[PDB]
Order: structure tokens, then C-alpha cells, then sequence
């Protein structure tokens, strides 16, 4: 379900970070 597509995002927004 939600939360782990998201996953691959999210954590992108804190690579940068």
C-alpha cells in the first residue's frame, strides 16, 4: 500500500538534505 512508493522519494528528499 502507501508508504513504501513513497519511500523512494522520501528518502531522496533527505539524500540531498
Amino acid at each position: 500500500g502507501v508508504g513504501d512508493l513513497i519511500r523512494k522519494a522520501v528518502s531522496v528528499i533527505k539524500n540531498i538534505v
